[PDB]
């Protein structure tokens, strides 16, 4: 699915991740286009053999079990898949459990290199918000 910035905050909206720990929605939209270019069936491979999902690129060694990681565990106790589709509640319930963590949103390594220190709202202008 390739969401809309409008379209995509809205339901980001909806889901209450607007000041979610504190932080403006834009903060999610700028996270989500630098970290799958708003397409929520982005799936980036890594190194140690573990795999990024969905919209907010969510890893399989500590969040999901995608059962191809020889490695750890599942945090937010959901299938990989799940994160895979046009429904982004599965990637956006388990976010917010990433972001109750100390970090907040740091985790998100684009988000922090693109998005902490910009003009959030800057995303989320225009919208029927």
């Amino acid at each position: 699915k390739v969401y809309g910035r409008c379209e995509l905050a809205a339901a980001m909206k909806r889901l209450g991740l607007d000041n979610y720990r504190g932080y403006s929605l834009g903060n999610w939209v700028c996270a989500a286009k630098f970290e799958s270019n708003f397409n929520t069936h982005a799936t980036n491979r890594n190194t140690d053999g573990s795999t990024d999902y969905g919209i907010l690129q969510i890893n399989s060694r500590w969040w999901c079990n995608d059962g191809r990681t020889p490695g750890s565990k599942n945090l937010c106790n959901i299938p990989c898949s799940a994160l895979l589709s046009s429904d982004i509640t599965a990637s956006v319930n388990c976010a917010k459990k990433i972001a109750s963590g100390g970090n907040g949103m740091n985790a998100w390594v684009a988000w922090r290199n693109r998005c902490k220190g910009t003009d959030v709202h800057a995303w989320i202008r225009g919208c029927r918000l």
